[PDB]
């Protein structure tokens, strides 16, 4: 059996944040509950969390990689107050759920996160 | 003094939901926490909450409903819905319920799946 209010499913225990901030805040945050970042072993498992969910925000899971001449279709290249919020300092690139997919973004957004627990 | 996991503010703790569900789900789940379904105090208490959360644009359950009579429902040219749509409309329970969206609280069908916030009284 799982801690008191993680949803339980197959091997594992989670939970799904209160509050929306950084990738980096909700690493630290389940690092704290002795857990990590939700890693998708599938979509089974994304789906049945999703469906328990029922949101309609993103999740931070634990995925982050670090990344260029940024051009638009047309060729011309992106300015540099839109690069300001297609990307970060650190220019590393966290994934997200939102929905049945994943999205990359900049780890300065702010998103709420999905923490496991294996059992 | 609040409970982990609570967010503390002034005389009052909160707890928002992991999960989106009915209106009553909420009632319930907070009064198995040993708290309500939260009741505003005033606007300020909204924004801490707000800008605690980081998600404006959510809705979230509050402790505030009203019940309608079972209402003859006609569209705006007049007509009547048929039945075939009337089992699709609402709830058994012809209930409104209040949900924070924003800086302001709205009424949606109690059956909605919206998160919501417990509060207890330091």
């Amino acid at each position: 059996e799982c801690p008191q209010d993680w949803l339980s499913h197959r091997d594992k225990c989670f939970r799904v944040s209160q509050v929306s901030n950084t990738w980096e805040e909700g690493l630290v945050d389940c690092d704290g509950k002795g857990a990590t970042l939700m890693l998708i072993q599938d979509q089974e498992e994304l789906r049945f969390l999703l469906d328990s969910i029922k949101e309609k925000n993103s999740f931070w899971i634990g995925l982050r990689y670090t990344l260029m001449n940024w051009k638009w279709i047309n060729g011309s290249t992106l300015n540099s107050d839109v690069l300001k919020i297609t990307g970060d300092t650190e220019n590393d690139s966290c994934a997200a759920i939102s929905g049945d997919k994943v999205t990359f973004e900049s780890c300065n957004s702010d998103n709420r996160w999905i923490c496991q627990k294996e059992l």
